[PDB]
């Protein structure tokens, strides 16, 4: 819809996603050869957003295991899509690593990514 | 990573029913606590991912999932993601932090996202 | 030092701070007449940062009560100062409102502010 | 807002000793859990703010504070802020979420900040 396609964040990463008609998000995420760096993503979005000019709520997850590498971690992005001539997906994210119990307190990093339709 | 499929309950009275696929998929349903309302009216689709080959040094299993708060009955114009780890054994837990983003106008975007933490156990 | 002075974020807010020699931060925060909008801030920073080009860790708190208004809430900013010709204070923040027990789950909002030495 | 001054303990074995001033100041010390180390080597200055006139409808008292992890003995080149609310009565609590930012190079800034939650009680 407005979401399906390729998106680029400030870090050099690339997000390719299909938004299904009833709320599914499926795709690949490439962190900053390209194929070693590509990971599955899945998520959900609001397939009927409000009609008052509000953004479209959405989230997705990447677990950082593919056929080549396993970082033993997962990131979730939570945010909203904003359409128009300067379309954005504005997110906050949580990256949790698998840890022992003694290290669990420091298992989760937090940050923010802004995605645009063109590269920075 | 073994150990995730099944029913989980958090401190808020929510129920999380998930299947963990062999290659890292999470699929299932998430139900909010109800008192007056019938259960299925507050049941929502979830999807996510988990580490299907965790380190076998006693570390937890990294995972995450998303609920968009739209179903056939209700739409809150919002989405939550949970990020955390599964810890196995006799008192198994899924320990998470979450981000809840509401769809807002640009002027309200700064206040769009709530943060919290949910601890899931196998008993209510 | 590099921190003391006036800082401006993307939202229209103004942060005026003094960094004391041993780690104190004291000042006023003005959210976007000016005086009704001004609140006390206090915090801490690393008064001896690493010498490898790293930023300077710091945090502060504003409780949103002044002589005129009380929102029954408090924000903390956590971040790092980065000096040089384009100096920044890059932060993530948590805004917690006072709530009943039943509403506590939704008490805390999270976001990010980037502060510069000139207005946006 | 009354009720905050004194000693508080979290689930990680840390000790938080704070004075709440009449107009909203928080001042005190924060000590990490120790096993081999002497207590004062892991004790740090804190400052913060709280709502000194909370709503008297059973709501909690909003507050926050900061520790920069430098003392006369050690420097971790980091700072934590806790944001939360004091809840009074017989099982009094300070329920918080926290952000821990490490000083990093620009290339490492994306991974500079950890997030978590601490529950403080009046007993260990
Ligand atoms: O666990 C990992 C996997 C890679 C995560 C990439 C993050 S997802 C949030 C942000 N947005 C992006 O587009 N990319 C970044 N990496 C990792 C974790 C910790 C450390 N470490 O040194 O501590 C090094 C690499
Ligand atoms: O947008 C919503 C949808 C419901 C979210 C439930 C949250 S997901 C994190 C946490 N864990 C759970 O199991 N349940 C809670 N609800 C909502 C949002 C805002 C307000 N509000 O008053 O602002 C009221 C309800
Ligand atoms: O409790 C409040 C007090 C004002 C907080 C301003 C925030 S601090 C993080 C960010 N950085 C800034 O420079 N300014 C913003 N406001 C408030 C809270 C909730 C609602 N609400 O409608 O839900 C309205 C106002
Ligand atoms: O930077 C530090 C300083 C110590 C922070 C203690 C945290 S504050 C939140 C939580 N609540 C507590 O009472 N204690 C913990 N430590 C540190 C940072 C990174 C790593 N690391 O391995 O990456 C190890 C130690």
């Amino acid at each position: 819809a407005g979401i399906t396609g390729t998106w680029y964040n400030q870090l050099g990463s690339t997000f390719i996603v299909t938004a299904g008609a009833d709320g599914a998000l499926t795709g690949t995420y490439e962190s900053a050869s390209n194929e070693i760096k590509r990971y599955v993503l899945t998520g959900r979005y609001d397939s009927a957003p409000a009609t008052d000019g509000s953004g479209t709520a959405l989230g997705w997850t990447v677990a950082w295991k593919n056929n080549y590498r396993n970082a033993h971690s997962a990131t979730t992005w939570s945010g909203q899509y904003v359409g128009g001539a300067e379309a954005r997906i504005n997110t906050q994210w949580l990256l949790t690593s698998g840890t022992t119990e003694a290290n669990a307190w420091k298992s989760t990093r937090v940050g923010h990514d802004t995605f645009t339709k063109v590269k920075p």
